[PDB]
């Protein structure tokens, strides 16, 4: 994260789009993802025991 953080830093295409299946947000132009891990709590997904 650096500066505003939005749009496409790649192609200059401000149209992005969301991806609820992965938790992603991609470009609507070049195809480029932005982030794809929109979470940080970790209920029951990492580490296992008992
Ligand atoms: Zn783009």
């Amino acid at each position: 994260m650096v500066n505003k953080q939005k749009v496409c830093p790649a192609c200059e295409s401000a149209e992005l789009i969301y991806d609820p299946e992965r938790g992603e947000i991609v470009c609507a132009k070049c195809g480029y993802v932005i982030e794809e891990n929109i979470i940080d709590m970790g209920p029951e997904w990492r580490a296992f025991d008992a």
